[PDB]
């Protein structure tokens, strides 16, 4: 599913993820983005192999299972294809421990490169929430 931008505000916002670890909810619209243009079904390859899940391209090398990652964890405890549902549940709840883990939303290279300290309200504007 490819979600339009307020609608994804939206989801976020009703499974708590607005303020989430003081995150506003703008930047995680940001980062959803810039990970996956709001598409759960995106799907990258990292170079050591892992690869990157849903629209919040979350890491089969810690997160999720794919059975394809030598040596990897599976700490949210889910097969990786359910971050690629058009219900992001699966999505949010791992993006909740990945955010809780120290580094915040640094933990997204593309939050940090293209979200981080910008206007990120921007995001939500315009929106009914």
């Amino acid at each position: 599913k490819v979600f339009g931008r307020c609608e994804l505000a939206a989801a976020m916002k009703r499974h708590g993820l607005d303020n989430y670890r003081g995150y506003s909810l703008g930047n995680w619209v940001c980062a959803a983005k810039f990970e996956s243009n709001f598409n759960t079904q995106a799907t990258n390859r990292n170079t050591d192999g892992s690869t990157d899940y849903g629209i919040l391209q979350i890491n089969s090398r810690w997160w999720c299972n794919d059975g394809r990652t030598p040596g990897s964890r599976n700490l949210c405890n889910i097969p990786c294809s359910a971050l690629l549902s058009s219900d992001i549940t699966a999505s949010v709840n791992c993006a909740k421990k990945i955010v809780s883990d120290g580094n915040g939303m640094n933990a997204w290279v593309a939050w940090r490169n293209r979200c981080k300290g910008t206007d990120v309200q921007a995001w939500i504007r315009g929106c009914r929430l």
